[PDB]
Parts: structure tokens; C-alpha cells; sequence
RNA sequence: GCCCUUCGGGGCAUUUGGUCAAUUUGAAACGAUACAGAGAAGAUUAGCAUGGCCCCUGCACUAAGGAUGACACGCUACUCAAAGAGACGCUA
């Protein structure tokens, strides 16, 4: 349960959690630090970029600990996905052909753009200009096409 | 990056965003202060309307209030002459 239980109604995590617990608290403390990052010098939409970046990083850590290295059990993986330690839909896109490096879900929400497009960061870099350092207004992505 | 392959080649994925963060120079509103002081032909006053490039409060743009909310109190030649005498004089 994502809802907090006091101490005596908490159930223990599945086995193998204590091996990755330090990195999980590293990601949690990184996100808590991302909460307190000055917005005085950057545009408003740039204030929310590190949260999407850290969510991507933590989901990628869980995803490649289970699918590439296979160093965690399936029960532990489903418990991590169910208790908010990884974004299950972003992982689900990562297992698809062409979305393996997708930055975030909001960058493929085609129903919510002006002309029903994806984000410009979904575009392969070869079809973009040189000296064009694009930086996604949704998350700060600099290009998340699979060929990149 | 991955997948398919008759290793010739092919496939999956496809253009975000009305926002400079940056307050003197792209537009807030008063109050205090000074000043003036609430309509109906003596004095004192309850009101209800009327007209709209005057509004305020209100959910009320089918209430009720805001001094009867305020405002009105001004300014004023022009559809415009005819007579029958007399007369400085005109004139037949
Ligand atoms: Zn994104
Ligand atoms: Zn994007
Ligand atoms: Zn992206």
C-alpha cells in the first residue's frame, strides 16, 4: 500500500529488497532535493523537469535490474511496481518496439497537443537540424528516439 | 536501440511549445488630509418612478439597496406676415 501504516500493520517487503534499498533511498532523496530547487532563475516549465528525470531514472533502475541483469525476483519486481517505486506504464512503453528509450508518458500523449503530434523529442536526430539542441518543454528531454 | 531477413534488404518509433525567471518606463485602488455639504414654491422630511456613451453592492441580466444612488434645475431670433393712414421725403 502506498498509504502509510504505523508500525504494527506494516507488512515486510519481499526478499531482496534490502540489497537495493540504499539506491531506492538515493532516488527518494534525489527527488526530495528536486522538490527544493530554486525556480527564480528558470522558466516555470523548467522547474518540473528534474522530477520527470528522476522518475525516469528510478523506473529505469528497476526495469534493468529485473529485465537485463535479472538480479531481483518477480515478486519483488511487482511489489516495487505496485508500491510506487517504478512507473509501470513507462516501463510498459519501454518494452515496446520504438519506445525503448522514451523519456516520459506525457511526450506521447497525442490527444493533448495542438496538432495531434508527439513531442519533438520523439523525432530521430538525423531528421533534425545541426546545432539544434532541442530541450522538451514537458520534461527537458534532448531526444528520446530509439535510434538516438 | 531492437526486430525480421529469400544477407539482397526491410521493419518498429516521427516535429513539443499564446510562458524570457528578471516588477523603475504598458497603465490597480484608496484612505488620511483639506474642502464642500443630503430633493419637492416657509420650516422639517417618508418615498415610487421616468431617460442613458453615469454607476456601485448584490446570485438576482424578471429582488432589494446605494441621499427618493447620482445626474436633470440649463439655454432660448428664423416654416413667420398682412393692413391705413399720416409722413422728414421718395415717386407716379
Ligand atoms: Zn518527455
Ligand atoms: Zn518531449
Ligand atoms: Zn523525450
Amino acid at each position: 500500500m502506498p498509504a502509510i501504516r504505523p508500525a504494527s500493520k506494516r507488512k515486510p517487503p519481499p526478499d531482496g529488497f534490502s540489497d537495493i534499498e540504499e539506491d531506492l533511498l538515493i532516488f527518494a532523496n534525489k527527488m526530495k532535493d528536486a522538490q527544493n530547487t530554486p525556480t527564480d532563475n528558470i522558466p516555470k516549465h523548467q522547474a518540473q523537469w528534474p522530477i520527470f528525470q528522476i522518475a525516469h531514472q528510478r523506473s529505469r533502475y528497476v526495469y534493468e535490474l529485473y529485465y537485463q541483469k535479472q538480479a531481483i525476483s518477480k515478486q519483488l519486481y511487482d511489489w516495487l511496481l505496485k508500491n510506487g517505486y517504478a512507473d509501470a506504464m513507462l516501463i510498459a512503453k519501454w518494452k515496446k518496439q520504438g519506445y525503448e528509450k522514451l523519456c516520459c508518458l506525457r511526450c506521447i500523449q497525442t490527444k493533448e497537443t495542438n496538432f495531434n503530434s508527439t513531442c519533438i523529442c520523439r523525432v530521430p536526430r538525423a531528421q533534425l537540424k545541426e546545432d539544434q539542441d532541442i530541450q522538451c518543454v514537458n520534461c527537458g528531454c534532448r531526444g528520446c528516439a530509439s535510434t538516438d
